[PDB]
């Protein structure tokens, strides 16, 4: 039996719920072996796809520049989902405090679950680049003045 | 209620009222209750406005562009809550506009009325990426101005 459209959103929100962790793993442990992960918008240079085993550095990342974080579905923004697809449509809010200070961001997230209802196989992120870029600015000069 | 394929061909009739660059026509598919909701909020546009607020924009679309495109991205396949009559695309944005050759992208959600008509709720998430005075993101620092 196909993933209901109940089973569907607590897969995709217990993944969402895995990044406050902080642990690297809990976010890897609900992604499928063959996760495809894409991160727009597209800039020049920058892969809009990503296997898992390169994701592993992003949530590194995460692990190591925050002292918490956590994604919520931003209030009054119902999840958008394709039962039949298997996808989950999220309004996301990044918020968390970090090594450079506060950071607050947003995404939309599309995920697609696999067909036991277990595990996102696809990840969708459309981030909200002037905020990211802006951090990763902030991380960059902190580390160049550590030396 | 309206089919996954009938919201379908309407979302996309909507999308596709963009390239005519004259206000009226993509208004004219939204219904007199339609809300506008402009996402991130790092853009400074409001969460919410009203359809009457959003023929503004619409007027600055027209006054930027010379010629507009609005298409599905390739390969994007659209994303149909059917029971909520929500439609969800990842729409990529072209045009010669004032400053030069400008490129975008979007993710859509967009809500149609029971009659499978016209758009209800219009749900927007831009590229908020920082560009120069020409439209250019920092990673073509160095590629002709178009």
């Amino acid at each position: 039996m196909p993933p209901t459209r109940d089973e569907l959103l607590c897969t995709a929100l217990n993944f969402v719920g895995q990044f406050a962790k902080l642990d690297v793993e809990s976010v890897l442990s609900f992604m499928s072996p063959s996760c495809t992960l894409r991160s727009f918008p597209s800039s020049l240079g920058k892969p809009a796809l990503q296997t898992k085993e390169e994701s592993k550095a992003d949530f590194q990342g995460l692990k190591d520049f925050f002292y918490n974080f956590q994604l919520r579905v931003k209030d009054g923004a119902e999840p958008v989902i394709d039962e039949p697809a298997r996808k989950v449509v999220l309004h996301i809010e990044g918020k968390g405090d970090s090594l450079v200070g506060r950071f607050e961001t947003e995404y939309v997230y599309i995920l697609q679950i696999n067909e036991e209802g277990t595990m996102v196989e696809d990840f969708f992120q459309f981030a909200d680049s002037a905020t990211r870029d802006a951090w990763g600015k902030k991380i960059e000069a902190h580390f160049s003045a550590r030396n």
